[PDB]
Order: structure tokens, then sequence, then C-alpha cells
């Protein structure tokens, strides 16, 4: 299971059942889950909290200081959830004391090629990161987020449940559950009706929702006119309520 | 020698003549490599793959992995690399899939630039050049000469023509025809690689018939099928031209504009 | 040790006493590494190059690999890396050319951010930072306190002025001028990075200054000669106008408006 040629800090925490491939070095406080699968030449910095039937692929180095002058050497930490997949040379980054001090994976997360997760960034599940996709800091993309490869996220930013980037698309403002942005700078164009289908979303609240984005962007209301005209499908509707939450939660402003 | 000991070479692994393998590249379960092809150190061949000969692979490099794009996985997929192919630090090419091709294929004479990626399926003719982080997403056909600059992205299934050049960070969504200049995201059609045809030897002729035939299919509101009727002549006198027509011919998914 | 006994480190290399060097790394020939510099593990360091004292070089990055680049045919040319500096995660920085000056220069106090890229006769200044993924082309000279965003593309040539500042994905084709704030792919001007000037605590008259020598180059429709000739005056009269006036001069590809 754990290769010979593999470096296990004395201090590390290997629960039975995980796989180290030749040349991979596990550091100090790194929790590692049961049934996960670390590759070969994976470099793992910790304090870190890796969780169960996750899978690390050669030349990622997951739980790294962010290189941030602004954060100063703090024993800061990084808690990566179960069934992840972490492809070729991704990496991601420990948290910061000016903020939660804690980088965030949740569950069913895959991560492509030379993906980047700065410090702070909180990722929810069923998420899918295409190669090159990075996340400034600070960045939160709730549940079933699809980032097209090369996707820049500026710091701050949070990218709402369901949404979708397109390819080399640079995110400056939130982008609000289901909307897909494109281009840099990245601008609201139409829901990700795909993304709901494949939920079972009933065709009332795929239809409830198509309504709910004319109000936001093709109806000329401002952002405050907008949550209130949505507050009665939203509390009819919970996937029009996470869209609403979703813009409600944008102190900074939405990607339009 | 020429297989480093700290490197791991699978039993069924098959190291033609003059093979060298840097400390610590793993040449996985049916690699086969051929003739005087160097594997740098820190690189990772996944298998069932077959290599050329006089390659150069370089470190961090991960040629002939599974497409995560199917979490569930299909085998045997192949990747079959061609001769004298350049492959720089940390390139990723995957295998094909069992629902196409299942098999990615690059042909010879290609310079793929450090942390480019080759997606699943993905067809590479000869003499083309990948710059650095050149991304192609799966299915993508590359016929000869292709240039793409520094970062750009193809879509699913897009074809980029024979002498074809893009421009830096640029987003290729519909099909590159042979020659045609491509710049931005989403990328649009500016010119033709002039530069490129003058250095393949090509007669200022055929330079001439191929700047006439670009305005045949951009510049004059004719129909794809209007457009190719046009240049029916023009393509017969001037097997350069041919070359265009034929790529205009075969995007059924349409043109980049 | 300090050399982690799984490192190579070929005969002909100079390491400094209190040099570390982490496992998996190759220290070439002909590398010489300064006092207090930390090498990580997973790195290949190639020469004929000199690195300074006290940086630190992360996991997987290849310093002083050839440039693929084909007018290179395997010539002597040089990488030298001053003191203090910090290269990320998957870095690649390459030797220098004949046909420039056979080598490839970065100062002191640079951070060089995960899979950032510097081309060969590549001359980056001091107290820079490259964000994850910046890639510069070849012949690109980065002058002090420059920040380049990450995923920032840089053509060859283009000359980066100091305190200058790329956004996020930007693709710079022109040189950018001293100061000046760049976006977008192609880049664009908008105004000049003052909060970088308020940071090191630039003087409130030369601000000014700056303000108003910018409204001359961009915002007075003068030729480059025309407002090179009107900026000599205020340019004589300040050091920061005389820099970014001298980087206006400088220009060979002309600059980004
Ligand atoms: C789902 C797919 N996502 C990708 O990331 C494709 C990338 C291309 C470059 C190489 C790495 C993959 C996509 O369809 N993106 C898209 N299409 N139109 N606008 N955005
Ligand atoms: C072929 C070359 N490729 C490059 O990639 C140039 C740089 C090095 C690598 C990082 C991206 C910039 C190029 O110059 N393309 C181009 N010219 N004008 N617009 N695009
Ligand atoms: C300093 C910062 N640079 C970054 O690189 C932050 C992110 C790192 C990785 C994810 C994509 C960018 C920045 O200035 N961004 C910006 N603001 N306006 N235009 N660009």
């Amino acid at each position: 299971l754990i290769d010979p040629r593999a470096i296990i800090d004395p201090s590390a925490r290997l629960a039975a059942d995980v796989q180290v491939g030749p040349w991979s070095i596990v550091g100090a406080e790194v929790e590692i889950g049961e049934g996960t699968v670390i590759g070969p030449h994976v470099v793992l910095k910790g304090p870190t909290k890796i969780g169960k039937h996750n899978r690390i692929y050669q030349f990622s180095s997951v739980g790294e200081d962010t290189p941030d002058l602004k954060y100063k050497g703090e024993p800061t930490r990084l808690v990566i959830g179960d069934h992840n997949v972490i492809r070729e040379g991704v990496t991601i980054h420990r948290g910061t004391v000016q903020d939660r001090a804690e980088t965030t994976i949740g569950d069913h997360n895959l991560i492509m090629a030379y993906a980047h997760i700065g410090h702070d960034s909180v990722i929810g599940n069923h998420c899918i990161l295409v190669n090159n996709t990075a996340l400034a800091g600070h960045v939160h993309v709730d549940d079933w987020a699809i980032l097209s490869g090369y996707t820049l996220v500026h710091q701050y930013c949070r990218i709402g449940a369901h949404s979708f980037s397109g390819m080399g698309s640079a995110i400056g403002k939130d982008v609000p559950a289901y909307v897909t942005v494109f281009g840099n700078p990245a601008e609201a164009r139409s829901m990700n009706f795909e993304g709901m289908r494949r939920r079972g979303f009933s065709s009332e609240a795929i239809h409830a929702l198509r309504r709910a984005y004319k109000v936001v962007y093709r109806q000329g209301h401002t952002v405050e006119e907008a949550l209130a005209e949505l507050a009665e499908s939203a509390a009819q509707f919970p996937e029009v309520a996470v869209f609403r939450d979703s813009i409600q939660s944008a102190t900074r402003g939405i990607t339009r």
C-alpha cells in the first residue's frame, strides 16, 4: 500500500487502507482519510485533513502555504471531504489568519489538471473545475458549479450553485446560482438548463427559474427591486430560493 | 547505461534500442517505446501506449493517462505517438474513449510546449506547434503545420486546419480552416498565415490564389455551398487552395468567422 | 545533511555550505547555488546556471532547461538568478539564446508564483511579482516592482515598465509603459497604478506629474515623438516622469493604448 519510496513524516496519521505511490511526501500533521489513493510525486503539507475515497494524481501539491505576502507563517489549516478527484499538478493552499484560517473542499468534487484553489477558498459538493481553473482566494463555490477550462475567479467572489463559466472566463463579481457566464470580463448570458435536468428539476421549477432570470437581468430592475419580485416564487419553489439567496449574498455585486 | 534504475519499468513495457529513461520516471504496463526516444526524469507513462522513434519527453509530463471526463473509465483505449516529437515540461496527453475513436493519435515532428494538454481522442498530424498551455478538449483534429499560440483553448470536436495560426489566449469554438489566422475569446478570423506559407516555399501565385480564396469564403456574403462552388476552379488549379476548400467542406459544425 | 541523499548533485556543481536541497531534486553540471538558498523536492536545476543567496524553489519547477525555440541550436547559453527570490510550484525558467545575449537574468526579491513561465533572454528586475501561470515569451524585460496578475501573457520583445500592473488574463502584444495599468486580451490602458505608488511612498508632487504625463502620451492625440518631446520638460523636472518617458522611448514594438 504505502510504497517504500514514500516519505511518511513521523507525525502523520495515514488511516489504514490508504495507497501512497513512490516518491510522494506526507508532511507534518497530515490526516489522510481511509479508502484514499495518493499517486506518485504527490507533496502533502499540513496541518491538513483529507477525507475518504479521494484520488490525488502525480505532481499535485496539496496543503502548501499561500505565497501571498500578507500571510505571515501562522499555523492555519486545509480540509478536503470524501470521494473527490484531484488531477495532475493541481495546487490547493491552506487558509490565512486574516479570514477563516481554513481552506475547505467538500465531497464528490472533480478538480482537473493544473487547477488552483488559493487560501481560504471554500468549495461545496459535486463541482467540476476544468484544467487550469484558478480560484484567487476567499472564493466560495456552492454545490454543482461547473467552471470551464482556464476560468479565473477574483478574490472573495461567490460562485452560485449549478452556475457555469465558459472557457477562459475571468469572474470579478459574484455569479448567482444557475447563471452561465462567458468571456473576460465574464458576462451573464443564460441559466444552466442542462444542470437543472441533471437534478431532475420539475418542468415548473425550470420554468419558474427561467422567469426568475428575466426579473434580475432582462426587465430593467435594480438588485433590491429584483429580490422583492422573486420573494413569492422563492417562497413557493425551494430551487428559486437558492437563486434568490445567491443574489442577496452579493454585497460587492453580481456578474451582469 | 540508458535506463536509470530509480525508474520503474513494468514487465510488459517494450523499450527499443537507444531508449533512455531518466530517474524516477514510471513506464507503465503495456507502454511500447520506439528507437532512440528519450524519457526525462519525473515522467509518468500509462498504457496501453505506443511511442515511436527519436521522441523527447520532458519532466513532470503525464503521457497516456485516462480522461477524468468519465469517472467510471473504459479499457482498452490507446495513445499512438509517432516519430521525432518534442513533448515539454508537464504536458498532459490522455488516451481515447471507447464511445469514440478509442485512440488519441499524435503524428511526427510535432512540438508540444510546457504544461500543454491533448484531450481524449484528439488527432494531431505533423510539424504542428502547441505553445505553452495550449489545451485541446477531446475529439480535436489538428492538421499539419498548424501553430497554436500560448494558452489557446480548442472546444470539443473542433478541427484546426493545416498551416492555421491561433493568437495567444484564443478560445476556438468553431472549426478553423487551413491557413486561417484566428485571435481572441471567442476566436474571430483575421487573415491567413502568409508568413507560414512563404516559409513552406509556396509560389506567390498560390499565396495570391489563397488570398483571393479567403475573400470568397469570408468577405462577399456567399453561402458556404456558393463559396465552395466558386473555389472549384482555383482548388483544381492549386493543390494549396484545395486544402483550404477541403477544410471548409468538412465543417458541418460551422467555420470560425 | 542539508543535501538530502536522494538528490543528484553533479560533480561540476558549486553549492555554498548552508544550501538546502530536498529529495529527488537534480542539481546538474555547472549549476552554482549561493548561501542561504533552499531547493525543495522534485526540482530540476540545469546549467550553465548561477543562483544567488536566500532563494526558495518549490516542487516540480524546472529552472535552466533549453528554450524549445527552434532558432536555438544547442549553444553554451546561461541563466542567472539573484538573491531573496521565491519560485513557486512547477515554474519553468529557460537559459538564453546566442541570437540575443546568451543569458536569462532574474534580479532580487522577485516573487514568481505557481506554473509561471520565463522564456529565453528574458530580463526580470527587482521586487517584481508574477502571479500563477504568468507566461513571458522571450527577450521580455520586466523592470522593478511590476505586478503581472494571474494568467497574464507577454509577447516576444515586450518590455513591462516599472511599478506597472496587468489584470488577470491579460494578453500583452505591445510595451507597457512604467506605472501604467493594462487589462484584457488584447491589453488596454486605464490610467496608472496609483495605490502601487502610494504603497512604496511616492511623492504627492510626482503622482500629479505622472497623471499629467499620462494625459500627454494617451489623451492629447500626439504621435510618440510629439509626446516624447512634450514630456522632456516635465520629465527633466521629475525622476518618476523620466522613467515613464524612458520606458516610452525604449518601446521597440510600440506602447499599449
Ligand atoms: C464543458 C466544457 N468545458 C471545458 O472546460 C473545455 C476546455 C477547453 C480547453 C481545454 C480544457 C477543457 C465547455 O463546453 N466549455 C465551453 N464551451 N463554450 N464556452 N465554454
Ligand atoms: C507563436 C507565439 N506564441 C506565444 O505563446 C507568445 C507568448 C509565449 C507563451 C505565453 C503566451 C505569449 C506568438 O507570438 N503568438 C502571437 N503573436 N501575436 N498574437 N499571438
Ligand atoms: C492581484 C490580483 N491578481 C490575481 O492573479 C488574483 C487571481 C489569482 C488566480 C485566479 C485569477 C486571478 C488582481 O489584481 N486581479 C485583477 N483585478 N482586476 N483585474 N485583475
